[PDB]
């Protein structure tokens, strides 16, 4: 139930533009993760009850950045301001849901679909609703479902964003990757899960949580023996995730 906002011409010109400037940006700085967990971190505070918070770019505001659940994305934020101000009509809104998706691409994932027109608004929501890693199943569905609305598969293809990236001792406090190849975006955050622990590789609380729920076990096993499948429900999920409370909720 999406009806996206009209645009002008020269405002899809920006997207375009700015499109290709943070694919060779993100390629270059090797930060695909931390721009997907910038974009992500912005858009998960949507609650779909009170119509508050969500991609509307108020993680760049020093209040949001603060919460410690945004430790480490002021990082994120300094490193594409330069970008940013070569495209002063798209909204900050905008500009981090599209670094997202470029992120995304760039390393070789699933062509989210995009589409502009969110504003950028004052107030950033409360501290608190991005998902705690130490928790399970029930507090997954309470934040992806109750909070933003979103479904079970979504929760555990959404899950599989960490394919890319690493935690880091002094921003969580987790530290290191999930998979072995941390800058490519594939399937083996999930045959990871699968297989055991193995030295060198992080595992969640919270990732573990969907290998023992009933609903989501299920899903592991789907993307872990099919890629072409996760990249489908994850293309989904990250375009529904990118567009909470926009064009209608
Ligand atoms: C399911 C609930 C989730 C929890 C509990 C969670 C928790 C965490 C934690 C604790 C970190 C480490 C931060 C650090 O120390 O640097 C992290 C990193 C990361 N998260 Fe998640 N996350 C979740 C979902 C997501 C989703 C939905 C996405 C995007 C689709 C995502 C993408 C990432 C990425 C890419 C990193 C790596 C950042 C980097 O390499 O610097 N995560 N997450
Ligand atoms: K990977």
């Amino acid at each position: 139930g999406k009806s996206y906002p009209t645009v002008s011409a020269d405002y899809q010109k920006a997207v375009e533009k700015a499109k290709k400037k943070l694919r060779g940006f993100i390629a270059e700085k090797r930060c695909a993760p931390l721009m997907l967990r910038l974009a992500w971190h912005s858009a998960g505070t949507f609650d779909k009850g009170t119509k508050t918070g969500g991609p509307f770019g108020t993680i760049k505001h020093p209040a949001e950045l603060a919460h410690s659940a945004n430790n480490g994305l002021d990082i994120a934020v300094r490193l594409l301001e330069p970008l940013k101000a070569e495209f002063p009509i798209l909204s900050y809104a905008d500009f981090y849901q599209l670094a997202g998706v470029v992120a995304v691409e760039v390393t070789g994932g699933p062509e989210v679909p995009f589409h502009p027109g969110r504003e950028d608004k004052p107030e950033p929501p409360p501290e608190g609703r991005l998902p705690d890693a130490t928790k399970g199943s029930d507090h997954l569905r309470d934040v992806f479902g109750k909070a933003m609305g979103l479904t079970d598969q979504d929760i555990v293809a959404l899950s599989g964003g960490h394919t890319i990236g690493a935690a880091h001792k002094e921003r969580s406090g987790f530290e290191g990757p999930w998979t072995s190849n941390p800058l490519i975006f594939d399937n083996s955050y999930f045959t990871e899960l699968l297989s055991g622990e193995k030295e060198g590789l992080l595992q969640l609380p919270s990732d573990k949580a969907l290998l023992s729920d009933p609903v989501f076990r299920p899903l592991v096993d789907k993307y872990a023996a099919d890629e072409d499948a996760f990249f489908a429900d994850y293309a989904e999920a990250h375009q529904k995730l990118s567009e909470l409370g926009f064009a209608d909720a």
